[PDB]
């Protein structure tokens, strides 16, 4: 697991199939959820835990076990590896029903201001 910079994240998502017109929303969401860190985790009041760059939950999208086998066919520990793609492809499969509303940071802080990406 590693941390990314905004220019690195903008590029990593552009390579992983994220739209340049949505990139501002995506990086500003990710900067509140994981702070651009693949190693980040958070526990919930419901007893489940969140993993990887999009803080994906072991009961809803990824799987906590030794093998993948959940709604996005991906394992919580694979989201902690040095390429975000395991979390990013699952984030696209969520965006098919909830483009940004599946993440609390976007509706808590990205409604006020977004960062610039025109230097990336």
């Amino acid at each position: 697991g590693k941390t990314f910079t905004r220019c690195g994240l903008v590029h990593e998502l552009r390579k992983h199939g994220f739209e340049e017109n949505l990139m501002r929303n995506w990086v500003c969401l990710v900067e509140h959820e994981s702070s651009r860190d693949t190693s980040k985790t958070n526990t919930n009041r419901n007893g489940s835990k969140d993993y990887g760059l999009f803080q994906i939950n072991d009961r809803y999208w990824c799987s906590k076990g030794a093998s993948p086998g959940k709604d996005c066919n991906v394992k919580c520990s694979d989201l902690l590896t040095d390429d975000i793609t395991k979390a990013a492809k699952c984030a696209k499969k969520i965006y098919k029903r909830h483009r940004f509303d599946a993440w609390y940071g976007w509706k808590n802080h990205c409604q006020g201001s977004l960062p610039d990406i025109s230097s990336c």
